[PDB]
Parts: C-alpha cells; sequence; structure tokens
C-alpha cells in the first residue's frame, strides 16, 4: 500500500563551522563525499531512520535538533533534512570501510572534499548555517 518514498538526511555543524561528510561506497559514486543520508526502512520513524543513517555511515550517535526543510525531489520522493547534534559513538574510519560508506570525517564548511556526490548538499549546510545565527 506503499506509494511515497522517504528519505532522511542529516547536517552536523560544529561550533568550529566543520560539516559531518561520509565517503560513499556504492559503486556508481565511490569515493565521493555527501552527508548521511538514507532511505526510511519499514518499521521505524523518520527520526529512527536519521540515526540509523548516522550510525551506518557515521559511527555517532545523534539528536535531531531541528527540522531544516522537506523537500519534494518528485510527486513519490521526499526528503526531509536534519540539523544533528551528535550524542556519542565512535566516528567512523577507514579502518571500518563497508557497503553503508568507506569513512566519516569534518570538514570546514568552506573547505568541503571533492568529489560531491552531489552538489544538492551545499545549500544544505547554509541552511543549517543560517538557522544557527538565527537562533
Ligand atoms: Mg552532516
Ligand atoms: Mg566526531
Ligand atoms: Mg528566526
Ligand atoms: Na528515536
Ligand atoms: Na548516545
Ligand atoms: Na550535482
Ligand atoms: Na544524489
Amino acid at each position: 500500500r506503499k506509494n511515497v518514498c522517504y528519505m532522511v538526511l542529516a547536517v552536523f555543524l560544529s561550533e568550529q563551522d566543520e560539516v559531518l561528510l561520509i565517503q560513499e561506497a556504492k559503486r556508481e559514486c565511490r569515493g565521493s563525499w555527501y552527508l548521511p543520508a538514507g532511505r526510511m526502512e519499514p518499521g521505524e520513524t523518520i527520526v529512527e531512520a536519521l540515526q540509523r543513517v548516522v550510525k551506518e555511515e557515521a559511527g555517532l550517535h545523534c539528536e535531531p535538533e531541528t527540522l531544516l526543510s522537506v523537500e519534494e525531489r518528485g510527486p513519490s520522493w521526499v526528503r526531509f533534512v536534519f540539523l544533528a547534534r551528535p550524542t556519542g559513538g565512535i566516528l567512523k574510519t577507514s579502518k571500518e570501510a563497508d557497503a553503508e560508506s568507506l569513512q566519516a570525517a569534518w570538514y570546514p564548511r568552506t573547505s568541503l572534499p571533492t568529489p560531491l556526490r552531489a552538489h544538492d548538499i551545499l545549500h544544505l549546510v547554509e541552511l543549517a548555517a543560517q538557522y544557527r545565527q538565527q537562533a
């Protein structure tokens, strides 16, 4: 009966203006960088999906701070973009590379790694930055 695909994405922006990025393992974009992101699974809530994607791709525990945006990528494709804060876990290094990601790392918002999986994350980091400024 499902007719829509919910996706989740996490923006972490530290006090030092660094963003948490993950390095993709998927063949089509292997070695490229992106935000922690993934499709919701049957049985979980959107916040549970956020936490799972962050754990799997970056190794960290987290909590959502706010919903920064909801995007209608298509009539049946919706992406929820959260500002998130780390609450524990261990940052995933390349020692732990697997199918979910090759590693995760923090980069200055203004000095991002390359190549990026997609550039749609630029705007998202700016959203976080503005939110943090407004708050
Ligand atoms: Mg992030
Ligand atoms: Mg860390
Ligand atoms: Mg305001
Ligand atoms: Na939860
Ligand atoms: Na925790
Ligand atoms: Na792009
Ligand atoms: Na993409």
